[PDB]
């Protein structure tokens, strides 16, 4: 037993991380087959990060202006193109370590693992959620751009995030691997602010089921609630509305534990209206909303990735 | 910026994980060079286990009683031996993915990453601290034994932990990679309990420095304290004593932030006695103690 904020094993992704240098700027890229994907702002200049004309800046570049390094091995760039906010650099060498992969655009409330990298070198891994305002609360320093977020299925790596910027408040914004930002953000240093960060109600209920599975039961009560009445309380604490689709995906956890979804909702309502009274749930004093129902089942059943 | 509980990349270790089966018991092994390491209780029988005599149980065992699977490939065991609480299975194939590595013994308060595995395959990775009572708060199910904890330094994988058991309250115990338990525990299903848990004071202070570096400073105050007076408060809240060596170890974080160590101790004292008054620190309502001072420097600066 036990329940931790658990990342995917990162080995498959580590083998795809490379370093891309353009002029003075160095960041990370993702090497899949004969293409390296990286944030296009690697071509920016010191005094042109406010209104960069990326089209004009790239066409004036040549293939040799992009220095791509896979560990100590140089990769010759033999083609370069722009796709939205990411750069597709074609290399003559196909990555022997390319995993079975796909590019996916995740929904708010969904979780993924971030492999933080610097100078093409993986530095650490941690679990993140796409917030309802399309930012993530990560850990990124200068040089971390190009680090990716991902999920794993069976043997297939689903890449969903590439890191581009940090907004004031220490929150992070990025794109999918098609180069399109999550949320309304743009890759220039003009004033931008994230929207309302609400709590992911379906994830909190999943984590409450994880608690029960692992022995924490003090918050269970003999009350029930209607979905209508729960949402009226939820809205007042800036929680996402719980929908029928959310009730459905909580089904399996409800069945494994014998606690009906609306009974767990009654417990969550009580916690919201009265707090924890100095007690803790899975070692937390706050209600955790960065585990999905599938994350809970994944960890509590011990599914592995070959 | 930002501050997260961060694990090491697990790829160097994934390449070392194998499956070991004896009878009907299956767990994980660590394949390094031509040797596979695993907990010795792989050789227990369901109806023994309360009080196994491992010497006696090895009387029967032959090499071929140990089935080792590296992914799909089957490894042939050509020799076995017991060292402390681990088995050393000699196989005829050296692991071509063996990293540069060493075995290290960590001390309470130090942190490490765990790659949780089942049937020799990875499930997930997370960061743990060796508690003062020589347990860790992990996430381990049946079949997870043999999963290892590690750090990565430069290009060297420093293995420090191998999982063996769970005590009630969901706390976890294991050995170093030489086979010697952390703490007073034995690999036997007789009643055992960890000492009462205490908080790793030097780590909380390091995390408070991380908070300042990342912009959270509402808890800084105008008071100071002495090392003695702070430890009077620590003791009453079940915090570990803070020593002059701890103060020294926190020096570099104190110099980076401009906040003397005993001034941060005064902040911590006020948090212990008054709470957070509805506020959070680095997104937490509780004082976090699973980041060492080195962990903070690493994450906040390369
Ligand atoms: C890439 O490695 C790096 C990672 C960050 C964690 C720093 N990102 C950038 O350098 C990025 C480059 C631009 C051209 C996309 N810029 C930012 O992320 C930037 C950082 C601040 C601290 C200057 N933030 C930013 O431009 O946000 C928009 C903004 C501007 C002005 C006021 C408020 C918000
Ligand atoms: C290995 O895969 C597995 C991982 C655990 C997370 C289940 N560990 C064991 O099977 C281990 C084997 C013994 C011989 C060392 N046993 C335990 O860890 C056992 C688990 C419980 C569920 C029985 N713990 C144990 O025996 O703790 C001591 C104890 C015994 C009786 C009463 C209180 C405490
Ligand atoms: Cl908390």
């Amino acid at each position: 037993s036990g329940f931790r904020k658990m990342a995917f094993p990162s080995g498959k992704v580590e083998g795809c991380m490379v370093q891309v240098t353009c002029g003075t700027t160095t960041l990370n890229g993702l090497w899949l087959d004969d293409v390296v994907y990286c944030p296009r702002h690697v071509i920016c200049t010191s005094e042109d990060m406010l209104n960069p004309n990326y089209e004009d800046l790239l066409i004036r570049k040549s293939n040799h202006n992009f220095l791509v390094q896979a560990g100590n091995v140089q990769l010759r760039v033999i083609g370069h193109s722009m796709q939205n906010c990411v750069l597709k650099l074609k290399v003559d060498t196909a990555n022997p370590k390319t995993p079975k992969y796909k590019f996916v655009r995740i929904q708010p409330g969904q979780t993924f693992s971030v492999l933080a990298c610097y100078n093409g070198s993986p530095s650490g891994v941690y679990q993140c959620a796409m917030r309802p305002n399309f930012t993530i609360k990560g850990s990124f320093l200068n040089g971390s751009c190009g680090s990716v977020g991902f999920n794993i299925d069976y043997d297939c790596v689903s890449f969903c995030y590439m890191h581009h910027m940090e907004l004031p408040t220490g929150v992070h914004a990025g794109t999918d691997l098609e180069g399109n930002f999550y949320g309304p953000f743009v890759d220039r240093q003009t004033a931008q602010a994230a929207g309302t960060d609400t709590t992911i109600t379906v994830n909190v209920l999943a984590w409450l089921y994880a608690a029960v599975i692992n022995g924490d039961r003090w918050f269970l009560n003999r009350f029930t609630t209607t979905l209508n009445d729960f949402n009226l309380v939820a809205m007042k604490y800036n929680y996402e509305p719980l929908t029928q689709d959310h009730v459905d995906i909580l089904g399996p956890l409800s069945a494994q534990t014998g606690i009906a979804v609306l009974d767990m909702c009654a417990s969550l309502k009580e916690l919201l209206q009265n707090g924890m009274n100095g007690r803790t749930i899975l070692g937390s004093a706050l209600l955790e909303d960065e585990f999905t129902p599938f994350d809970v089942v994944r960890q509590c059943s011990g599914v592995t990735f070959q």
